[PDB]
């Protein structure tokens, strides 16, 4: 009889066929082995479904009332604090929370659609923890406060600083204490293109685009310092950012 519904954050629900004498609709699921049960409002697979882990922690599934999004929490035996929540939007980015014993945030795991993530750990009541940007191919490493996420790559006297402000503005900045001007970097970022401009003896090397697919690529300038050559080169490894930066 029931209807199986696909949902985000590849789970499934069960949805009764027909409505009980209140008018609603019984809810089944099963998440890696726990059996959920609830009761709905709707007869299309939304609504709110409960259970528990082997431990006795409270579990519930949330499912928006247009199948958009759905919710997963974990919560102390007595259904009082939260202890993890998982939230898949409707994009299928999602946000994974894990709280200490006070129900604040300790640890948050950002998934983007496209699979790349930031990882904040460590996250203290200020809001200031550590930080990770797991890319393909390779892993920014920096730090957390209220204001922005910094995320930073060091190669000779150069340090490279990514950062993502608390609203997701991305801008990047080089500062070089290299005393000699022959070879001193300096760079300016293009918010238009998303793209960090190196000059050497003032003339432009280096066009480094921090792409929308959440990738970097590197394109030289020709020795005029005005006019690109070749073709952009997609970054694959850290080690490639670093060459970017001699």
């Amino acid at each position: 009889n029931s209807v199986s519904v696909d949902l985000p954050g590849s789970m499934k629900v069960l949805v009764s066929k027909s409505s009980n004498a209140d008018g609603k609709y019984d809810l089944i699921a099963t998440v890696d082995a726990l059996e959920l049960s609830g009761t709905s409002d709707k007869n299309n697979g939304s609504g709110v479904l409960e259970g528990v882990k082997a431990d006795a922690s409270k579990v519930k599934l949330t499912i928006s009332d247009d199948l958009g999004q759905t919710t997963l929490e974990v919560f102390k035996s007595d259904g009082s604090t939260l202890v993890s929540k998982y939230v898949t939007s409707k994009d299928k980015s999602s946000t994974y929370e894990k709280f200490n014993e006070k129900g604040e945030v300790s640890e948050k795991y950002i998934t983007r659609a496209d699979g790349t993530r930031l990882e904040y750990t460590g996250i203290k009541s200020d809001g200031s923890g550590k930080a990770k940007e797991v890319l393909k191919g390779y892993v920014l490493e920096g730090t957390l406060t209220a204001e922005k996420t910094t995320l930073v790559v060091k190669e000779g006297t150069v340090t490279l600083s990514k950062n993502i402000s608390k609203s997701g503005e991305v801008s990047v900045e080089l500062n070089d204490t290299d005393s000699s001007a022959a070879t001193k970097k300096t760079a300016a970022w293009n918010s238009g293109t998303s793209t960090l401009t190196i000059t050497v003896n003032s003339k432009k090397t280096k066009d480094l685009v921090f792409t929308s697919s959440n990738t970097i690529t590197v394109q030289q300038y020709d020795s005029n310092g005005t006019s690109l050559e070749g073709s952009a080169v997609e970054i694959t490894k850290l080690d490639e950012i670093k060459n970017a930066l001699k």
